[PDB]
C-alpha cells in the first residue's frame, strides 16, 4: 500500500517570506508544473493503483511536485536550501526506481534540465 503523503505544514516551525522562496514557487515550480512531462511527478506515486508493490520498499524518501508545490504555499519551508533538496530527491527516486531509456526517466531528464535553467536565476540569499 502506499504511505501518508509527506507532511506539508509544520505547527511546531516558524514562517517566513522571502524573495528565493516566492520565486521558487512563482517561477521554478510554476515553470516545471506547466511542461508537458510534468504530470507524472504532480502527485505522488500511488503504487496500488499502478501496481507497483516494490515501490516504497525502494523508495524511502518520496518526493514529488504536489508535495513541494503545497510546502511552498503553506510556508514549509524556511530555507530555500530544503526546497531546493526536495526537487533533488523527487529525481534522484526516479533514477533510483527506473531504467536508463523509460520514458519516466526521459521525462525526469527533461525536467531536471528545466529545474537547473531556473535556478540558475534564483535571488541572492537576503
Ligand atoms: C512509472 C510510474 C511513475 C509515475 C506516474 O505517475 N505514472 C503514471 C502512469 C499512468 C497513470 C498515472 S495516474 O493514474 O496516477 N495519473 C493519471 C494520468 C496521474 C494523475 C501515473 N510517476 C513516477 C515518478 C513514476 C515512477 C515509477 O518513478
Amino acid at each position: 500500500m502506499n504511505p501518508p503523503p509527506p507532511e506539508t505544514s509544520n505547527p511546531n516551525k516558524p514562517k517566513r517570506q522571502t524573495n528565493q522562496l516566492q520565486y521558487l514557487l512563482r517561477v521554478v515550480l510554476k515553470t516545471l508544473w506547466k511542461h508537458q512531462f510534468a504530470w507524472p511527478f504532480q502527485q505522488p506515486v500511488d503504487a496500488v493503483k499502478l501496481n507497483l508493490p516494490d515501490y516504497y520498499k525502494i523508495i524511502k524518501t518520496p518526493m514529488d511536485m504536489g508535495t513541494i508545490k503545497k510546502r511552498l504555499e503553506n510556508n514549509y519551508y524556511w530555507n530555500a536550501q530544503e526546497c531546493i533538496q526536495d526537487f533533488n530527491t523527487m529525481f534522484t527516486n526516479c533514477y533510483i526506481y527506473n531504467k536508463p531509456g523509460d520514458d519516466i526517466v526521459l521525462m525526469a531528464e527533461a525536467l531536471e534540465k528545466l529545474f537547473l535553467q531556473k535556478i540558475n536565476e534564483l535571488p541572492t540569499e537576503e
